[PDB]
């Protein structure tokens, strides 16, 4: 029983412990592991969107599954427990979120834009914030002026048009923050 045949798989954003974990029941399954991002991986297990590794999958590999941590050990438990594992190998159930670990907050935005983007940031997995705080990932600014705007690039945190939110939906993945600066 070769499960996972044909798959080829790569971390990013994983801490040793798990990642050996993972490389080591994804063998099991039948699958190939690379601890480098090569050209013949088809699934791509990310614990964040900050990486090389998944900026290079957003921007250049569109056939690449992205997938949670939580994937393989899962998988792995259901066929050991004698599971008939069905066709799709609980890919869909632990694709991962589109906005995982994005904390998106507003600037010079009005209602109901503003309603209407903090649904579409829920709805795809990520967090909505409506104050500023040093752990927002993405600052989606109407215009390049204010309290927030101005925090914002003092603490490095991207600035982006509302385009950036659309795309990356589009895209399932985030997409770098420089193609949806203001102007
Ligand atoms: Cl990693
Ligand atoms: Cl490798
Ligand atoms: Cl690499
Ligand atoms: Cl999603
Ligand atoms: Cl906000
Ligand atoms: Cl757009
Ligand atoms: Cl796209």
């Amino acid at each position: 029983s070769k499960p996972l045949k044909g798959f080829v798989i790569c971390c990013t954003s994983i801490d040793l412990k798990q990642r050996t974990e993972i490389s080591t029941k994804a063998t099991k399954l039948g699958a190939a592991y690379r601890s480098d991002f090569t050209k013949d991986v088809t699934h791509l297990i990310a614990g964040d969107f900050d990486t090389p590794k998944y900026k290079f999958a957003a921007k250049s590999r569109p056939d690449i599954k992205i997938m949670s941590s939580e994937w393989i050990p899962v998988l792995y438990e259901s066929w050991v427990q004698g599971e008939d594992l069905d066709d799709g190998l609980l890919v869909d159930k632990h694709l991962l979120p589109t906005l995982f670990k994005c904390r998106v907050c507003l600037t010079n935005i009005g209602q109901p834009e503003r309603s209407r983007i903090e649904n579409y940031v829920l709805k795809h997995g990520g967090t909505f914030c409506p104050d500023l705080t040093r752990d927002v990932t993405h600052l989606i600014a109407g215009t390049s002026s204010g309290r927030k705007y101005e925090y914002a690039l003092k603490w490095k945190i991207n600035v982006v048009c509302v385009e950036w939110l659309w795309q990356s939906i589009q895209r399932n993945a985030v997409l770098e923050p420089q193609y949806f600066q203001l102007d």
